[PDB]
């Protein structure tokens, strides 16, 4: 090969930057919603947020390169900004700072969120500054050898792109649960958020220097003109004035003679129709970003895939980037078999409303999954009504009579799952063969669950659950039981579970998830039997129930009895949703870009890229109003409403594509 590896550089620049923007994103979303956790409709509201505000940086980093600086310098300083940012964020996510003074100033609202704020907004000005120079400038490098050279270069350059992003998301995933082998942090996302950092470090030290070779592009799309004419006619048709010429014909025309008169205006109107085009796409790109978002947090709460291997809460974009890889090359060549033996041609537009079509699909099978979740969740009821439940730890079998119904508890045996009652309608009696039936007496308080602990006909006790919140942002719990005559002490992962009252349960603390031993210490029980055993399978924001009775001997033994199951689904349906958004995105995309690109002259590819990019940012704000603003219902509310948004929007564009003149070899 020559000296000359400007390839490879380019390449491993791309590479970096891509790899690093995915990350950032998955990792964001999963930590906004775990770590801080304002809240669900927040968390997705402030991603979105960062979307729009990268996605509308461009511009004003074009106009920037255009104004003073120079496009060598414009990217190096953003480059540099986007790597501060991402290092201060990660700074901002570890929480220890060694000062050899003692006070600590957090100025007022918490330095955490506010760092957090500061390097996002300033990897938003960095991205959005990056992404757009590198294409453009390796296109403008040497396009005269189109032959082989330049097909080299899209072809690596597109193996590129699709690598650091599959890459990224994995491995941001993987990084982020780790308990770091260092002084005691069982943190998550210091590692993870600082990993892409170095690669940003690295691709500046790649392009550190152009190798003495390299082109000056200062003019950029000419900004003045772009401002200009909408002040002008505005200005000159608003004041008070006869305008007895054209309404709005004259005034164009008029100050187009008074600024640039030439193709530039002529090419102004011709873009002003193409992109009124775009107008309506908006729906289409909001609801990609909204699914990134709102698919990371309903896959927080499905089932894992535990199977052979975990598949971990933000790796379902990985699906995306897969499939997006593999059917690229297939949707070429299968999917358009021309006429083949039919009797249909398939043209962009009709091409774009079957992408909007197909994204309407993907979004209501993710209803449809998303109302499957349902079928198993944890209920808690509100106020004025008590969730009991019956467990045995005596010797013997009792009959226990609830209202209008009694069944059987055997030993070591609990009842059916939790069964609601009214508070003014409750009335327990406990009662065993030959046994005085022997009612209870106790103030249930009101929108909580109570277990029901029995060893004797006569002798009962209440004890609160006290999760009435689910699991919070936590993963799995777990209790103790007592059922000896004496308190014990247990210690498990490292935590200590002290003075386990007899005949009474342990309070609830969260674990990590994984087999847990544990070691249960009294005077009960002697040193000969091994007081170390180890749980069986734990899922993901399960609770359970451990009950240590006597065993022949005497000896403690396990006793499993689940009150909040773990949740089952299988990720299986986050690939359907996937394959059709997935299809969706390709088709759309592709389509627009090329059949935009077609209608319009090769000066202003920078125009379209613009209002391409300006339609994808307003619908990250369309998502903001919606998801920030509108709480009512669940996932499955604001799904089916998207659903129908974007049914309406490509009957909208079906009908618009019906009444459209084209153009023909622009002259």
């Amino acid at each position: 090969f020559g000296y000359p590896l400007s390839i490879f550089f380019i390449v491993v620049n791309e590479f970096c930057e891509r790899f690093s923007y995915y990350g950032m994103r998955a990792l964001l979303i999963l930590y906004f919603t775990l770590f801080i956790g304002w809240d669900d409709n927040l968390s997705t509201a402030i991603y979105h947020t960062f979307v729009a505000l990268c996605y509308l940086t461009p511009i004003l980093g074009a106009l920037i390169a255009d104004s003073w600086l120079g496009k060598f310098k414009t990217i190096v300083s953003l480059s540099i900004v986007y790597t501060i940012g991402q290092v201060v964020l990660a700074v901002s996510s570890i929480n220890d700072l060694t000062d050899g003074n003692r006070d600590g100033t957090p100025d007022s609202l918490p330095v955490h969120v506010a760092l957090s704020m500061i390097g996002l907004a300033l990897i938003a000005f960095g991205t959005g500054g990056i992404k757009p120079c590198v294409s453009a400038f390796g296109g403008d490098q040497f396009e005269e050898g189109q032959e082989k050279q330049r097909n080299r270069f899209f072809s690596i350059f597109y193996l590129a792109i699709n690598a650091g992003s599959l890459l990224s998301t994995i491995i941001t995933p993987i990084l982020r649960v780790q308990q770091c082998g260092i002084h005691s942090k069982q943190a998550c996302y210091p590692l993870a958020f600082g990993v892409p950092a170095a690669l940003m470090a690295v691709s500046l030290i790649v392009f550190v220097i152009g190798s003495r070779m390299y082109k000056k592009f200062q003019p950029q799309g000419n900004i003045m003109a772009k401002v200009a004419k909408c002040i002008g006619f505005a200005i000159t048709n608003r004041i008070r004035h006869r305008s007895n010429k054209f309404p709005k014909r004259e005034h164009w025309l008029d100050w187009a003679k008074e600024k640039y008169d030439e193709r530039l205006i002529s090419q102004i109107k011709m873009v002003t129709r193409v992109m009124f085009l775009y107008i309506p796409l908006p729906m289409f790109w909001a609801l990609f970003d909204q699914q990134g978002s709102r698919w990371t947090l309903q896959a927080t709460t499905m089932n894992g895939q535990i199977g052979v291997i975990e598949i971990q809460p933000d790796q379902m974009q990985t699906v995306n980037a897969i499939l997006i890889v593999i059917m690229v090359p297939i949707m070429d060549a299968v999917v358009y078999p021309l006429i083949a033996k039919c009797g249909l041609n398939f043209t962009s537009l009709k091409k774009m409303t079957v992408g909007m079509f197909l994204a309407s699909m993907a979004f209501v099978a993710a209803a449809i999954v998303q109302v499957e979740i349902d079928k198993t969740l944890p209920v808690f009821p509100n106020g004025h009504e008590v969730q009991v439940k019956v467990l045995n730890i005596g010797n013997n079998s009792m009959n226990i009579s609830f209202p209008g119904e009694t069944m059987a508890v055997n030993q070591m045996s609990q009842t059916g799952d939790f069964m609601t009652f009214d508070v003014d309608k409750l009335s327990i009696n406990i009662s065993s063969t030959g046994s005085p039936v022997t009612p209870v007496t106790h103030n249930f308080e009101q929108g909580h669950r109570h277990t029901i602990l029995v060893w004797a006909p006569n002798h009962y006790r209440v004890i609160k659950d006290g999760l009435d919140r689910k699991p919070e942002k936590g993963q799995n719990g777990i209790r103790f039981v007592n059922a000896f005559d004496k308190s014990f002490d247990v210690t498990m992962d490292g935590t200590v579970y002290v003075n386990v009252t007899s005949h009474s349960a342990s309070e609830y603390q969260f674990f990590p998830s994984g087999k847990k031993s544990f070691t249960i210490n009294s005077t009960e029980i002697s040193q000969q039997c091994e007081r170390n055993f180890t749980s069986p399978r734990l899922g993901f924001g399960s609770a359970y129930t451990y009950v240590m009775g006597r065993k022949a001997d005497g000896c403690p033994e396990l006793s499993v009895f689940g009150d909040i199951p773990p949740n089952t689904v299988n990720m299986a349906l986050q690939i359907p949703q996937y394959f059709l958004l997935t299809c969706g995105e390709v088709v759309f995309s592709v389509t627009g870009l090329e059949f935009s690109y077609s209608q319009a002259p090769s000066n202003m590819k920078s125009v379209l890229q613009a209002g391409w990019l300006l339609t994808v940012a307003v619908g990250n704000i369309i998502v903001l109003i919606v998801a920030g603003a509108g709480q009512f219902s669940k996932q499955w509310a604001e799904y089916i409403l998207f659903a129908a948004l974007l049914l309406v929007v490509c009957v909208i564009f079906g009908i618009m594509a019906q009444f459209y003149t084209y153009v023909n070899p622009a002259e």
